[PDB]
């Protein structure tokens, strides 16, 4: 402990350039979400596990939401991470604490109905989206059929 | 600060259509387990670190099993999620109280030495396996190499 | 309860060939560092979050590091996980005790100005990178104003 405690303490008071390193200690990290795919989407008929952290200084800070369960979408990643406008900081992103847990859950399903290529975080998938949406689509199914349905 | 337990008791009673939000209570998050990459493998030269997660209803739900050591192989992504049937619940999966930690670990181990190609997490992965098998070969054996602690 | 402690017991006695189990036991796990996205690099005006976990083992094991916010680069992957030779014990590396969490997190710093195409965990950025530098230099200024900018 000797080292590790000053060396915290040291990287706490004087870090390199650029560079800053501290503590934090989330309200809760055993929230769970379920997602049913929606009508007319490519997940209809799948059942969506989600991981929601509930952050230090919520509700001033978004919720820290992922996708556990996989799902073939250009805005969601191989890591479940998720690109949303309500799940970005203040003062450029859309969280506010005038919107609750509920409102970005009610986000994120209609960000399954409703995929943004302009936001990717899975490359590949976006330009099969844009160039060739009859394979994403097949894709999007069979991949509901084998990890959610 | 009492905002979020009002919160969460609105969510539980009064959700919105189609979404649900629930306390999860793990039973052990902290087990670890290790495989040492097969003979006759790409994965050979390798040893291979998981976390192993007991959730609150086990045995009536399947431990949750991710690879911490990077892997390339079609069934495994990034996050080191895997697809595998004992891994996942009936009618559609495999997993039964019969089996158990030991049993699906063993599992695993068989999908590292027979890897699948109709149940994809990386869709370049996946693809390089059916239709160029030297590509994925090679790259298997290279990061074995260049990310796995070496035997 | 009773289940899972029998299981242990047999996991620990008579575990499958190839196949061990124990409990980590960390050092730190809420650790988190910041770095800001270097001047003349494309990640430029981006401010970027990290993970730090403390091993056991520590200072003769490396820490564990990934990045958090969403970055586009040869030698780092969807879920943060990150290639370098400092973050891998020898002889293949180079993580040495006389090494600290400062010094690594200087060198995640050098690697975003000097990305590897020797290492590479994203075979398409990779390739982009090499053969076609203007689209890479596009593209990961594109990401960083779409995921890791605040203002
Ligand atoms: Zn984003
Ligand atoms: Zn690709
Ligand atoms: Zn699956
Ligand atoms: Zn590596």
């Amino acid at each position: 402990a000797s080292r590790l405690k000053r060396e915290l303490h040291m990287l706490a008071t004087e870090p390199p350039p650029g560079i800053t390193c501290w503590q934090d200690k989330d309200q809760m990290d055993d929230l769970r979400a379920q997602i049913l795919g929606g009508a007319n989407t490519p997940y209809e008929k799948g059942v969506f596990k989600l991981e929601v952290i509930i952050p230090e200084r919520y509700p001033f800070e978004p919720p820290q939401i992922r996708f556990l369960t996989p799902i073939y979408h250009p805005n969601i990643d191989s890591a479940g991470r998720i690109c949303l406008d309500v799940l970005k900081l203040p003062p450029k992103g859309a969280w506010r604490p005038s919107l609750n847990i509920a409102t970005v859950l009610t986000s994120i399903q209609l960000l399954m109905s409703e995929p943004n290529p302009d936001d990717p975080l899975m490359a590949d998938i976006s330009s099969e989206f844009k160039y060739n949406k009859p394979a994403f689509l097949k894709n999007a199914r069979q991949w509901t059929e084998k990890h959610a349905r």
